[PDB]
């Protein structure tokens, strides 16, 4: 029974927790302008009115704020900073959320999940590689809260979450503009900002995708929108290449950059900071941060 | 459950034996001084696998010494490795998967080195929530490496706490003496299959974590893989405080060398650890880690 999860939300030991973990978090300022240390006196004040807001369906987001952050290469990061009270409510949400869809989602799912990481997906792709697994299908979406049609993941979220008050919020957070921070593609570990919700709502429609592969008994491991599949030859690859493409366009609604997917051997792929080697010691494919 | 004093024939067991050998082989590996590839060790045990279980029954079976192995580092210079034969990496392992499940259940949550389904980055991670937390001076501990400096004894004092059975306390015994060593690897921040480790980890593993529950009793928020730690602290008096008390109980208690010129206080910037280092986000507002220069 998930029509009641609201007042899980609002409970105040949950939000208490959510204060917590968001001022443990710091990071910059939303459009508001408001800091995170001026947030404990905000919700004294505030707290009461905000929860009848959320509870009527009358609480509207603000739009994060867009920051363009440089990267090495000459390219640039787009960042969205939610306001310091909306990182709360996402918190709040995730933390009623994320225990949910842990029981459904897949074990080769690494992204924003708790207690994993980057380098547990690293080391699951390289036992596959070692195994004889060593075409390797990447496929690359476009950003997903750049694609991502809004009605077709509430649609897979409802079939979960029933509350029609959080599928209301939910929604208007997606309006507002939360992504997903990318800073792991260099290899930064550290805490993502604006990160509270909009990764777990991109794995519950990803889960489809890791379902969908499963089912079809492939080799995988995936973070947030960034999976790559080991398969045992090139003749394999461009099948599962072409088959799982068209999944995700058709049935998720997604955007596969052709261009940019491709089937290469290990050493060709560039994955979560890491690029990979053959150790002819070991006799074993490993991996390690790829120049930047 | 297995029974702490009759270990052995959970060791010496088909099913164990043959996990062991399937490990040993999906690990592949160089060559040990015997020469025998992993490709061979299937025959070889055809014609000797039960003259070697009757030899570690009695306490008869001689392992090999390891065979000192240098290979370049992906980045410049050298890694030296000490790689047991494949039979030794076979019958290290058999004893490592009866004494893991044992010792995982004694572990702390904050020892993240050659463990099953543990990572260098979950380190780090739960370093950088202490940092942010306001606990941003580090007291590094250098040690002097482990096997080439434990106390083979006052190792197996520890162990023969849990482990009752005298047959594998000979055994592993035997194998440091052998000079099994931990594949350092992670230090170049390279993931994927250590080198001669299928025993050796855990051994030290047993000793440090003797190290973690007194961290844990003085309240220390720490981070440890193999023998290297770092501890977080709020003040840089409360650091040398730590460093002084910690140090003299590695020294002291353990047995182990702390290395005087390469120990230090610092802050985050100032650590390097499992391959990264770390620097203050100016838009986060927090510390991050990423891997350092090489
Ligand atoms: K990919
Ligand atoms: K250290």
């Amino acid at each position: 029974d998930t029509s009641s999860l609201m007042e899980q939300i609002l409970s105040n030991d949950n939000l208490n927790r959510a204060y917590l973990q968001v001022v443990r978090n710091k990071g910059a300022e939303g459009v508001d302008g408001m800091k995170y240390t001026e947030l404990k006196e905000y919700l004294a004040k505030n707290g009461e009115i905000i929860k009848e807001q959320l509870r009527i369906r009358k609480y509207k987001p603000q739009p994060v704020r867009r920051v363009e952050i440089p990267k090495p290469d000459g390219g640039v990061r787009n960042l969205g900073v939610p306001t310091v009270t909306d990182r709360f409510i996402q918190q709040a949400i995730a933390q009623v959320l994320t225990p949910i869809y842990e029981e459904q989602f897949h074990d080769h799912s690494y992204g924003f999940r708790p207690n994993r990481c980057a380098q547990q997906a690293i080391l699951t792709a390289l036992d596959m590689m070692n195994d004889g697994n060593d075409w390797i299908v990447d496929i690359d979406l476009e950003k997903f809260f750049d694609t991502v049609n809004h009605d077709k993941l509430m649609t897979i979220i409802g079939r979960t979450i029933k509350d029609g008050d959080v599928i209301s919020i939910v929604r208007k957070y997606l309006v507002s503009g939360i992504m997903i921070d990318d800073e792991y593609e260099d290899s930064i570990v550290g805490t993502p900002q604006g990160g509270n919700l909009s990764p777990l709502l991109a794995n519950i429609m990803l889960n489809e995708l890791d379902k969908e592969m499963e089912k079809r008994g492939l080799n995988f491991v995936r973070y947030a929108d960034d999976c790559i599949i080991m398969v045992g030859s090139e003749m394999s690859a461009n099948r599962v290449m072409r088959n799982i493409s068209r999944f995700i366009e058709e049935k998720l609604g997604l955007k596969v950059n052709m261009t940019k997917s491709k089937v290469d051997r290990p050493r060709g792929i560039k994955y979560l900071g890491f690029g990979f080697y053959y150790d002819t010691s070991a006799q074993q494919f490993k991996a390690k941060p790829h120049a930047k």
